[PDB]
């Protein structure tokens, strides 16, 4: 019941100070990398994007896995959607008056992601080896985003993502996304869509010089300012359980991944999937009275049941790009989704024995 869920949440709090100090090490390394990058003429105006709960810029997606985004203001953006994929784009430049600092990365009229990543990597691996003080290990990663994974000390690994910043209107593929009007209001949806959007070098399936839309800054804003009431969670009368439900869903997936590690059935699933499903459940349940702290058990069941539906139907829409299905067969194979469906179903039907202490 909810008492078991509350106990899980209390257990997770015991890790807080270890996370804070570990995020503190990520922070110091990143601050160092930022100042060196700014020396290169192409990465002049590089900066840290506000996406995380630690020091504005350090984000957790799983215990000991930290996430940091480097933003780069790139004016005159011009996007060309890569063949009906809705989330992947070629990057061109609207006009030519000044020759852009990223001229070096052009292959024709198109900004090369793999060219720009190579320099980004070269500069980082240059400073990572040019540090006597602390051993910091770079592992060139799977492809595109994240660009670099550093390994600090033993278990701390920070992913570092480069992101182009566009202050232009969001692409047409987002026009029916961010369906927050009945929850956070039409006024807020308008304000959020006036903010920049970001492009990360992720490559569509093998390769291409494509970039993927990213809204990590908006995700943080709507998790931290998450109520229909402006004063949700600002006083003792308005304590909702939205953040606790997302935490429990992330922990559920983390624990199942560890239990099913012998055959790695669940490798493709991520906290981003559970976060996306959670945002959809917020749209479905827009009133703060549907997230009363006393109803933690029912609220968590709402979240789990919707995630199960996404698995069984093999459909999880990106919250910002509705026609981008995170659970398509191109991204996650059918047998993986069928397998997780069965395990989530079992957990729900048995009151989550994966959360048992005995
Ligand atoms: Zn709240």
């Amino acid at each position: 019941g909810a008492s078991k869920l509350r106990a899980v949440l209390e257990k997770l709090k015991l890790s807080r100070d270890d996370i804070s100090t570990a995020a503190g090490m990520v922070k110091g390394v990143v601050d160092h990398l930022l100042l060196r990058l700014k020396c290169d003429s192409a990465f002049r105006g590089v900066g840290l994007l506000n996406t995380g709960s630690y020091y504005e810029h350090v984000k957790i997606s799983a215990p000991n896995e930290f996430d940091v985004m480097f933003k780069l203001e790139v004016p005159r953006i011009q996007l060309e959607e890569y063949s009906n994929t809705r989330a992947y784009y070629f990057v061109k430049f609207k006009r030519n008056p000044k020759e852009n600092p990223l001229s070096q990365f052009l292959e024709g009229e198109i900004l090369s992601a793999s060219k720009m990543l190579s320099k980004f990597r070269k500069i980082i691996k240059e400073e990572i080896n040019d540090i006597k003080d602390t051993d910091v290990i770079m592992k060139r990663k799977r492809g595109g985003s994240p660009a670099v994974t550093l390994l600090i000390s033993e278990k701390i690994s920070v992913d570092i993502t480069l992101a182009l910043e566009s202050k232009s209107s969001w692409p047409a593929s987002t026009q029916e996304g961010l369906r927050i009007q009945n929850w956070l209001s039409a006024k807020v949806r308008k304000q959020l869509r006036l903010k920049p959007f970001y492009l990360v070098p992720k490559h569509a399936k093998f390769q291409e010089e494509t970039w993927r839309l990213s809204f990590s800054h908006i995700e943080k804003e709507i998790l931290n300012n998450h109520g229909k009431s402006k004063t949700c969670c600002e006083n003792k009368e308005e304590k909702c359980c939205r953040k606790d439900c997302l935490k429990l869903m992330k922990y559920l997936l983390e624990q199942l991944k560890e239990r099913f590690k012998d055959k790695k059935h669940l490798d493709k699933f991520s906290s981003y999937h559970v976060k996306t499903a959670f945002f959809h459940v917020c749209t479905q349940n827009p009133q703060d009275s549907q997230w009363d702290r006393k109803d933690l058990g029912l609220c968590f069941d709402n979240c789990v049941t919707y995630f199960l539906q996404c698995l069984r139907t093999e459909k999880l829409e990106n919250y910002f790009i509705p026609e981008f299905n995170l659970f398509s067969s191109n991204l996650i194979d059918k047998r993986s989704k069928e397998f997780l469906t069965k395990q989530i179903e079992y957990e729900r039907n048995n009151e989550f024995p994966v959360f048992d202490e005995f």
